[PDB]
């Protein structure tokens, strides 16, 4: 509707195979503003937050069905995943649980903000 | 020689034109391990730290001569910059000042670490 | 069926974000012959005409549903548009109105022609 | 289920238009192990064999419906074919006829094998 | 220095092999404003005009030395040409003969103009 | 001068990181005819033979200086290698030793041949 946020993350298997550039770029080219980032340490992981109108449903469509075997080429699991264990990434589930996800990972100051062009 | 670090950053004009995916990927494909990331707010900026043997001279070669007019296609300023004012990025200058740069921006815990494959 | 023509165009928002290369190439790689081009001046716009068997339905499938929110990644609105106001391009609607569109924009001589390989 | 094989091949029209790199890479990036290759001489052709869990249905989804006019952008016929005569490639049909196809083209020794990472 | 123009063109062999998308995009991504286009009919050809500070020397560096055998990968002849007969394109020679080239091909009205972002 | 051959090969580290598509395509896009292929089994390896006028010096320029630290972005070692141990590939050394290399690996029949377009 306006200025809604959502939460993506990159599982240990993505990071390890060299995919962090690829994911980030697909979000840039759609039009969505990036607003916080960091890494953390099984294996390591990358956390982010993306802002624009509908970022919630759009994200889910970019990623592809959660069971690789069901997803479509053109999407991220469609071009790179094979099983549900090793499925490369997680994206925020609903315009509610965006918050329980964000607020549980990102302290107040970390989130920046600015106007685009 | 081994396990040396260096410091890249993405200027406000890069970020604004949608280049953060592109830069990150060129580092992934050469072989170098990524080890910390964050954003900050003129305009916003992205900070990183990359680890492997020679990451210092390699980085400089990936970016291209500081005066766009002098740099070569195939590199980052060669494919995307036109003048020295608006030149997209900064990369660490020497195996010394890597530190004065890192330590001045990144607190102890932020830097992670792990073994690759 | 044979040697049918159609009419694509690039809205002011496409042109402004730097997409004219991208669109043109997707038509080249499918197999379709290009046969006229020009630019014009809100904002500026790019006009074209493409020839082969079925170019009409194929074009529509390459572009994606007119409401970005409905279209699929892999297509042009799927990878780059977010709302219906700012939806990047227009493609010819039917094997009839191809003409009312062409003939209304392109004078007799402008249309070239040649044999391929 | 485990360690199943399948058989892809590249028709004379693919080879002639310069597509052998493109096809091979789409298989590499999904995760599947390559295990034999060769060429042969109408026109010439390229034969291969790919191994992992489900390689059979996955292959078919990567290629797209056999009638170009029916297939979806993001897939190989979706991005490059126009008619059913000149449709670029053939991929193995079922977990049975994988064999009648393989064994009819590839002598015992040609098939290699190794462990991945 | 400011707002200088230059003249690129695409030879019959480029056009025929499917390169018009590729060339145009390399100019878009550097930063230069596009300002007129058309096609014409041996074989057909594509004409253009590009505007920004230094577009003259930059163009020449993007294309590569005129003798393919001498040019460097990363540039247009470096990635696609083999001999000097069949060398894909022509780019304007000097900030003078930009004019004798432009004015000899493009009537007054065809050249548009606009402000960017 | 005409119809000279040369010999490329892909080391175990290339194959393992998923590069066989990438290499092959760079040869396709320059213009050179492919004429034999196979695989073999430390680790496995891929062998090939490429034909056109000057394929010998061109190949060497596409690959980059043998010491990664010396080579230039835009080339294959420039974009992907870091040390001389793990340097991804080998390409034929001179218009003589093309033969001692070819003939030592490829039996008479394996080499095909055909006319292009």
């Amino acid at each position: 509707m306006s200025s809604e946020r959502t939460f993506i993350a990159v599982k240990p298997d993505g990071v390890q195979r060299g995919l962090v550039g690829e994911i980030i770029a697909r979000f840039e080219r759609k039009g969505y503003k990036l607003v916080a980032l960091k890494i953390l340490q099984s294996g390591p992981i990358v956390c982010m937050v993306w802002e624009g109108k509908n970022v919630v449903k759009s994200g889910r469509v970019l990623l592809g069905a959660t069971n690789p075997a069901d997803s479509q080429p053109g999407t991220i699991r469609g071009d790179f995943a094979v099983d549900v264990g090793r499925n490369v990434c997680h994206g925020s589930d609903s315009v509610e649980s965006a918050e329980r996800e964000i607020a549980f990972w990102f302290k107040a100051d970390e989130i920046a903000s600015w106007t685009s062009h």
